[PDB]
C-alpha cells in the first residue's frame, strides 16, 4: 500500500523518504558484508506479534530502516541496524509495514510501528 508520510517506530520517528530508501536498497542488495546473514531478511507472520500487513500475500522480507540510509554493509564494514524494519512484498518491493523490535511482546519479537 501507499508509503506513509511518516511513521513511529518506538519512538524513532521516520519519513516517507526513510522507508523508500530502505526498500530501495534491498532491491539493490547493499547489504553485502560476511554476516552469515545479510539483511534482507526473510519476514514471516507470527500472529501473537499483532502485526497486519497493507501489501498482498507473502513471501515478505525486511530490511533495516535507518536515517540517512540505506542501510549497507560491505566487507569489514557495517552500518548499525537497529531495531526498526520496513516489511516489503520480496517479488515486487510493495511496501508492507513498518515494525520494531523496540517495545515487542517478546525477545526477538516485532511489534507493529505506528
Ligand atoms: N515475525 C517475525 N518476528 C521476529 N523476527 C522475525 C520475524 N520474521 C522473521 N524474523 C527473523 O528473526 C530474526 C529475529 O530473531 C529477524 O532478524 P532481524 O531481527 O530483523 O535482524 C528475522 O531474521
Ligand atoms: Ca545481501
Ligand atoms: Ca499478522
Ligand atoms: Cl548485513
Amino acid at each position: 500500500c501507499d508509503i506513509p508520510q511518516s511513521t513511529n517506530c518506538g519512538g524513532n520517528v521516520y519519513s516517507n523518504d526513510d522507508i523508500n530508501t530502505a526498500i530501495q536498497g534491498a532491491l539493490d542488495d547493499v547489504a553485502n558484508g560476511d554476516r552469515p546473514d545479510n539483511y534482507p531478511h526473510q519476514y514471516y507472520d507470527e500472529a501473537s506479534e499483532d502485526i497486519t500487513l497493507c501489501c498482498g500475500s507473502g513471501p515478505w522480507s525486511e530490511f533495516p530502516l535507518v536515517y540517512n540510509g540505506p542501510y549497507y554493509s560491505s566487507r569489514d564494514n557495517y552500518v548499525s541496524p537497529g531495531p526498526d524494519r520496513v516489511i516489503y512484498q520480496t517479488n515486487t518491493g510493495e511496501f508492507c509495514a513498518t515494525v520494531t523490535h523496540t517495545g515487542a511482546a517478546s525477545y526477538d519479537g516485532f511489534t507493529q510501528c505506528s
